[PDB]
C-alpha cells in the first residue's frame, strides 16, 4: 500500500513509520512545512503506526533526540515513539479488509488527518487544540498533552485488568476529538476500508 505523509504545519516535523519491531520503509524523515513523503508499506502489515516528532536535533549518523515521539534517539525509527504522540494506526489485508484509526491513547502532540486516497471508506481526523486546552496535570513540558496512563501508571488508566471505564481524562480527549480512541476500551472509531487501499496522513490539516 502507498501512504503519502504531508506536513501542513507551519513548523518542521520528523515523520516516523514503524510496526513496533521494524521500520516501515525508511522509518523516518524530516518534513519541512509543506513537504510530502511517500512510503510503501507491505501488504498484510499488522499494527503499523505513523506519527510526528517535534523539536528534534540529530547528528550526521541519524542519532539524537526529539521532545515528542522520540524512538530511541534514531532518525529512522525501528520502534514506537515516546508519548505524547497522536497516532495513525493501521492493519492492512486482514481477511480482505484494511482497518485504520487515529488514537489519543498515547496522548497528543500534532493534529492529524488520516484518509484513504482510493475509493470506499471515509477518513478520520483529530484537529482540535488539545495542547492548548490540556489539563495541567497532563501537560508535557516538552510540548504535547500526555495521556493519563503515562502520567499516573494506574490499572484504571492503563486498563491493565482488561476492565476499565472512561475517566475525566479520557473524556477530555474524547470531547475534543470524538473520532479518535481516548482509552483502551473506548467504543471503536475504527474505519474498515477495502483491502489494499492507499492513504494520506496529513499533519495540521486545517492549520
Amino acid at each position: 500500500a502507498t501512504f503519502e505523509i504531508v506536513n501542513r504545519c507551519s513548523y518542521t516535523v520528523w515523520a516516523a513509520a514503524s510496526k513496533g519491531d521494524a521500520a516501515l520503509d525508511a522509518g523516518g524523515r524530516q518534513l519541512n512545512s509543506g513537504e510530502s513523503w511517500t512510503i510503501n508499506v507491505e501488504p498484510g502489515t499488522n499494527g503499523g503506526k505513523i506519527w510526528a516528532r517535534t523539536d528534534c536535533y540529530f547528528d550526521d549518523s541519524g542519532s539524537g533526540i526529539c521532545k515528542t515521539g522520540d524512538c530511541g534517539g534514531l532518525l529512522r525509527c525501528k520502534r514506537f515513539g515516546r508519548p505524547p504522540t497522536t497516532l495513525a494506526e493501521f492493519s492492512l489485508n486482514q481477511y480482505g479488509k484494511d482497518y485504520i484509526d487515529i488514537s489519543n491513547i498515547k496522548g497528543f502532540n500534532v493534529p492529524m488527518n488520516f484518509s484513504p486516497t482510493t475509493r470506499g471508506c471515509r477518513g478520520v481526523r483529530c484537529a482540535a487544540d488539545i495542547v492548548g486546552q490540556c489539563p495541567a496535570k497532563l501537560k508535557a513540558p516538552g510540548g504535547g498533552c500526555n495521556d493519563a496512563c503515562t502520567v499516573f501508571q494506574t490499572s484504571e488508566y492503563c486498563c491493565t485488568t482488561g476492565k476499565c471505564g472512561p475517566t475525566e481524562y479520557s473524556r477530555f480527549f474524547k470531547r475534543l476529538c470524538p473520532d479518535a480512541f481516548s482509552y483502551v476500551l473506548d467504543k471503536p472509531t475504527t474505519v474498515t476500508c477495502p483491502g489494499s487501499s492507499n492513504y494520506r496522513v496529513t499533519f495540521c490539516p486545517t492549520a
